[PDB]
């Protein structure tokens, strides 16, 4: 018979996180309500990137007050690998990195569905 071949068959539970639609909206609310400072944003690596590897976390809850450019040191700090390249921090996948934007701003821009802000980093887009 015709079986489709499933898309994206990793480990049963690689990550202890496993975040549902539903889940992502409580978790945000709770989040949203304890500390109305604070945003949670996801930042995953470029599909297409080699060159940096997965960082040490994948959420961070940072202050709305933090900026783009803040952001982005934090993120290079926080890289399993060392490295002073420099990189590029893409919002909702499009977004380039602003540096006098705040996560306050991209927040009410850019917030998903789930209520979480969504980043991609990479070394250099499309390489060169």
């Amino acid at each position: 018979g015709s079986m489709p071949p499933p898309q994206k068959i990793p480990s049963v539970r690689p990550f202890k996180q496993r975040k549902s639609l539903a889940i992502r909206q409580e978790e945000v609310a709770g989040i949203r309500a304890k500390f109305p400072n604070k945003i949670p944003v996801v930042v995953e690596r470029y599909p297409r990137e080699t060159f940096l590897p997965p960082l040490d976390k994948t959420k961070f809850l940072v202050p709305q007050e933090l900026t783009m450019t803040q952001f982005l040191s934090i993120i290079r700090s926080r890289m399993v690998l060392r490295a002073t390249e420099a990189f590029y921090l893409l919002v909702n996948n499009k977004s380039l990195v602003s540096m006098s934007a705040t996560m306050a701003e991209i927040y009410r821009d850019y917030k998903d569905e789930d209520g979480f802000v969504y980043m991609t980093y990479a070394s250099q887009e499309t390489f060169g």
